[PDB]
DNA sequence: AGCGTCCAGGTCTACC
DNA sequence: GGTAGACCTGGACGC
């Protein structure tokens, strides 16, 4: 297919948003963990699918330039005002990062340190079927092997868009395509482990006892606590995986993921140690009070500020 | 030399 | 509700 593009190589089909990297580093975000789906495809240029399109993103000191690859044979141009709306909207770029960088490092010196190294970390707001069942296969996992289960699970389930050089890119799949019995065994051939269950059976559950795709609607206006004790229904979606759901994708900014960097960040970072519970290590009641604390100490972006520890951990 | 253990963005099941 | 251990997969890497 055509080329992956680049800024300085192809001007024309790019337009920028007013973006200082002290309030996005798209390098210590985009392959972070929240979403699994952009790739460096050239030095500083990172592609991937966003808003059914795809996208290539770089930055200069102040802008965020992007171009788009509309796929439906039109001529080249570059991205229109509506178009980069769509874009400002994934990065929440309402929310000022440096002045919520200023508030943790005010209450916390280890965060302090740590943000330092690592400015421009903020939250992506990610469509809530892809961030459910991406983070279904985060459990018990790592990173790269998470990002070539959710690539092969868009390659054979989700619909074809465009291919540029050598990559085909994939929409993520609906919930009918992973609803049916015989998608739990292409996703165990696909390498999807037992989390191959918990896919296709929490398609299953919310096309056939939730109400269906409306209910993803229900649970981002709902409360943090209402949505969180929600998801939690679904199979392979425990109390860290719908928190991380509810922070990427439901608007929960409270929330909290405490997976294992998380628990070894407070114990390491914090020399902290639970005070509900007289054995100390992980168990839901200890998991539980670990986000509380981290709410109280950062306050009500707290999994903002979670997103900067666990970006700047996967570093160490 | 390369096997085998540890480990990674945890959740489930069983049992008290 | 608390506790304990199994669990798909494959890279890091000690022995
Ligand atoms: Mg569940
Ligand atoms: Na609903």
């Amino acid at each position: 297919g055509p080329g992956h593009r680049t800024l300085a190589s192809t001007p024309a089909l790019w337009a920028s948003i007013p973006c200082p990297r002290s309030e996005l580093r798209l390098d210590l975000v985009l392959p972070s963990g929240q979403s699994f789906r952009w790739r460096e495809q050239s030095p500083a240029h990172w592609s991937g699918v966003l808003a059914d399109q795809v996208w290539t993103l770089t930055q200069t000191e102040e802008q965020l330039h992007c171009t788009v690859y509309r796929g439906d044979k039109s001529q080249a141009s570059r991205p229109t005002p509506d178009e980069l709306e769509a874009v400002r909207k994934y990065f929440q770029l309402d929310v000022t990062l440096a002045q919520l960088y200023h508030h943790w490092g005010s209450v916390d010196s280890h965060f302090q340190e740590v943000a330092q190294k690592f400015q421009g970390v903020r939250l992506l707001r990610q469509d809530p079927i892809e961030c459910l069942f991406s983070f279904i296969c985060s459990s018990n996992n790592n990173i790269a092997r998470i990002t070539g289960m959710v690539e092969r699970l868009c390659q054979a389930f989700g619909p074809r868009l465009i291919q540029l050089d050598d990559v085909t890119y994939h929409g993520f799949p609906s919930l009918q395509a992973l609803a049916g019995p015989e998608v739990e065994a292409h996703l165990r051939k696909l390498g999807l482990g037992y989390r191959a269950r918990y896919v296709s059976a929490s398609a299953r559950a919310i096309l056939e006892e939730q109400g269906g795709l409306a209910w993803l609607q229900q649970l981002r206006e709902s409360s943090y606590e209402e949505a969180h004790k929600a998801l939690c229904i679904l199979p392979g979606v425990g109390t860290h995986v719908a928190d991380c759901i509810c922070l990427m994708a439901l608007d929960k900014p409270q929330a909290v993921p405490v997976d294992v960097h998380m628990w070894h960040i407070a114990q390491r970072d914090y020399s902290w140690h639970p005070t509900t519970s007289q054995a100390k290590g992980p168990s839901p009641q200890t998991n539980k009070e670990l986000g509380n604390f981290f709410r109280s100490l950062w306050g009500p972006y707290a999994g903002w500020a979670q997103a900067v520890l666990f970006s700047a951990d996967l570093r160490q």
